[PDB]
């Protein structure tokens, strides 16, 4: 009998009972001639004491993280050993028998330290004994259940899709698997279940979900395999997918006791880029971008003679020392931008900083009113191509929030971002780490199977820059936590998307024929969404890195300090691989 | 508005209401001047009728498996068009407006035929529209929920384990993944979560489960990837694992309305081989083996209330005990089939316990399996399986007589699960490896992360995994696991749906970091 009672539930009312606990030696301390340990199991901790005889002699072997079974009599602790901070704090187990189920060597790190990432991954099994990490895993399980419960209630069917398949393009490279029985051929682990979930709508399943494993080989806080909550529905429009996504987000945030107000805000891509410099905007604070391109259209200041000029306002920043302002330049350089021009606004409205003297009287006179500044403030400006200037202002805005302590650590600010344009230049995609769908000068903003908005259906291939899509992202605290779209369900439209990314009919049929052929047999309208489940769990847990909510994660570049994967193989094993 | 009401739920009480249905044209027939369809969605079927005007002219385009939205008024059907065989059979929708959401070409097969396996897999998305295959998938989802509900109620934590890892030996070959950033190196897709679930017990998680994906490269009704309900517990003995396994089997069979009596029968390996010729015995019938060794190596008998049969697969069988018993084990089954002795509604379960610890590597290599290493013995269950207490000192030096704390769960002559209490000490585990020819250094290289973990207070632990595809296939009443997998492979890993596996560009191969 290794266990008769859980350690966390003993109380004074249990005095006189004989119990057997099994768990681990959290701490050991010696006072008098006697040995005290805290014995920990999943339900909590009880003090155990070894007072006489052979059990006292045996207790001398005990050290941190020994695994033990102890039988003994529950007792009320003496006056003044009571520990009021723990639920079993009034009692202890006076030990009768002790059995060492497993010894522990001295630890690479004690459980009350946090060690380097490499050590914590290497000894992840010890890390997970610490309260924080272990509760992260317990939470994650609860988060999976909260999602499944809402989905089941709304008649979604859970369906497992293949992982040894053909490639789906989600913007990364594929992980490959050589096929022993077909020398020279490979399976691809899937970047997402996208193609399968679409087929499942053609199959009449109507409402699908999966908590599915996805594989993307990318630049590396990024893991080579990761988890999505993946959903698809038939006969829907975006609102329907949003509405059910909201129910799932509500149930999920309920797991940490936050009541999510519904429905969630929405904002268009254009407007998110305009005001926040980001398609993943952090709305826990203001500090919005203000466009000044038109404002400065007649400037004689070389720097503001540009496609784009924009500003953000730092509350109270005119007081900043010259040192700190030089620091703002470093800030921008460390992100590959020329810098941040600025205007200091005095208490009497007078303008200083280096910019001031380059303005005209008209420009000086209307400026504060134009950017919404106040006496005492600091106006930063970025000028250049619209896309780069906005990202810089988008970053700047965040740094301003940090320095002025404007982000409430308990706040949850969500928004949908909708009305995404349909395409990205392929130049911008290759150099941002992503993989373009093909060799064409355009590629998908979301993915190739994303539908144009009805009004963009005729022109998306002849005027790609203007084309709008029926895609939607869900953002929480400046993180993308999900995205989806209404799909294309016709071959002609889908092939037109592929052709302009340089995939002609024949290649489209070779690489995606099974989907295109399926469109010929009564395909319904459909669409869906996937949530980044690691990211969502990480947020609920209050941690910054998804490594903290994955049981056995990789580090950087796919290094696995726990098992030392990936590893080479024998020449024999390689011959039998059928590779080569 | 594509849909306002489900098609299966209309009834006479809905007469006069305007509804919009969206689904598919199951059937079309024309009589009088009128076009009748059956409109199907997941909830069932309602008849829709097109009687006048523009909607009639448009209904002329409709053919099987067109996908449509139809708005119309619900009506009671005329006397003598009532269809008593379907729940909406008393009513129809008189259509007002019609929209074709997606045309269908002529089908490779109609939904009321069953076609060849290759065609059904090639057009699996059409196959799944047939009642049988689609309900199989709906059931499987329910089966997953029934298992999760019991496990959550008993404080198990669902935990996801890696798939890009190092190899675990479950008796097959590994599927490999080349690592672009480490030229010449590979990940292995996991044969099961075994190593991780043991680490999780060392991590103090105490009760783990996962519905996990497993990858084994074998001979081919066998899929290269498949699903396990995987469980592990700390501070347990076999009975504790069996007890919780039984609760999970009860909740699962309740999904088809069978009340599973508990506890389940148990029988030792020795006795299962003796009486049934099989460690996966079918107990829906008798026809037991009778040993004919003491009617002056092995002679046995079975009684039928045949030569071709024996030849094609390898009264009385005589020879080495293991082969003779398998033949009699097979014979017994053929007897049951020919005399119609198997009640198709019966569920006969049993645990098989007290498994011996090893088998010969000769018997394993020639049965399709892969031995753990170079040694003349290999595991009966897996290398991490504990010897029974009495076998702890001699399993090394008298392997034939060593007994293990493993257990299998069998239903109707299928293994549907298996587990064991594990080893949690390095010396014992290494002694197991050594006799399979894996000495200390190789054991540390290939399994060091587990062995090292045994130095930091490892608890007793054990568990089990169920073959979830096989269990779902049984609940559904089908013989092949292909019928309860959404997009399965056929034979030899052929995938008629997507044509995987496929070759790759020279460019793609260079970037692979392979070569
Ligand atoms: N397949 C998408 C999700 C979606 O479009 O629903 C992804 O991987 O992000
Ligand atoms: N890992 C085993 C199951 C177990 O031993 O629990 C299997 O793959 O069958």
């Amino acid at each position: 009998v290794l266990r008769t009672h859980a350690a966390g539930s003993l109380r004074p009312a249990d005095a006189g009972q004989t119990v057997t606990l099994a768990g681990w030696v959290a701490r050991r301390r010696d006072h008098g001639g006697v040995i005290f340990i805290d014995l920990r199991d999943a339900s909590g901790v009880s003090q155990v004491v070894f007072r006489e005889g052979d059990v006292l002699a045996a207790a001398h072997r005990l050290r941190a993280e020994f695994c033990v079974a102890v039988t003994g009599v529950v007792e009320v602790r003496p006056e003044g050993n009571e520990n009021p901070e723990i639920p079993t704090g009034q009692i202890e187990v006076n030990a009768t028998e002790l059995t060492v189920l497993g010894e522990s060597a001295p630890l690479p790190f004690q459980l009350d330290e946090q060690a380097g990432e490499e050590a914590r991954l290497k000894y992840r099994y010890l890390d997970l004994r610490r309260e924080g990490p272990g509760n992260a895993l317990r939470l994650r399980s609860k988060v999976n259940a909260a999602a499944r419960s809402v989905l089941a209630e709304h008649d979604f069917v859970e369906i497992e899709t293949p992982t040894l398949t053909r490639s789906t393009p989600e913007g990364a490279r594929d992980f490959l698997v050589p096929a022993r029985l077909q020398p020279g051929s490979f399976y691809a682990l899937p970047q997402s279940p996208q193609l399968f979930k679409q087929l499942l709508m053609v199959a009449g399943m109507e409402r699908y979900y999966q908590i599915a494993r996805c594989y993307r080989d990318e630049d590396f806080d990024r893991q080579p395999e990761f988890t999505q909550l993946d959903m698809e529905m038939s006969f829907v429009e975006a609102d329907d997918v949003i509405a059910i996504s909201e129910q799932v987000l509500k149930a999920v945030w309920a797991t940490i006791g936050y009541d999510l107000p519904l429905p969630l805000p929405r904002i268009s891509y254009e407007e998110a880029m305009r005001r926040f410099g980001s398609d993943k905007p952090d709305l826990r604070f203001g500090i919005e971008l203000v466009e000044c391109t038109e404002y400065f259209k007649d400037t004689t200041f070389r720097v503001f003679q540009a496609p784009y000029v924009g500003a953000v306002v730092m509350p109270g920043g005119a007081s900043q020392p010259r040192r700190t302002l030089d620091g703002w330049q470093e800030f921008a350089k460390q992100r590959g931008h020329k810098g941040l021009a600025y205007v200091l606004v005095g208490e009497d409205g007078t303008l200083g900083g280096p910019v001031a003297k380059n303005l005209s009287d008209a420009e000086r006179d209307g400026l504060v009113a134009h950017v919404g500044a106040n006496p005492g403030d600091c106006i930063f400006f970025a000028a250049g191509p619209a896309k780069g200037a906005r990202a810089l202002l988008g970053a700047t805005r965040i740094e301003i929030a940090k320095r002025l302590d404007l982000i409430d650590p308990n706040a949850w600010a969500f928004t949908w971002v909708v009305d995404f344009p349909m395409f990205e230049a392929a130049d911008e995609a290759t150099a941002a780490g992503d993989v373009a769908v093909g060799s064409g000068a355009w590629t998908a903003m979301h993915h190739a199977f994303t539908a144009p908005k009805p009004d963009s259906v005729d022109t998306f291939d002849s005027d790609p820059g203007n084309a709008l899509s029926d895609a939607y992202d869900i953002v929480c605290n400046g993180n993308e936590i999900g995205g989806g779209s209404i799909r294309i369900h016709r071959r002609d439209i889908q092939e037109r998307v592929f052709a302009m990314m340089g995939i002609d009919h024949d290649e489209a049929q070779e690489k995606f024929g099974f989907l295109l052929d399926a469109f010929s047999y009564g395909a319904p309208p459909h669409g869906g969404i996937a949530f980044g489940w690691d990211r969502i769990t990480a947020l609920l847990a209050g941690v910054d890195s998804i490594r903290e909510v994955i049981a056995f994660p990789k580090s950087g570049g796919g290094v696995d300090p726990l098992t030392d994967a990936p590893a080479p193989i024998t020449p024999q094993q390689r011959k039998e691989s059928g590779i080569d």
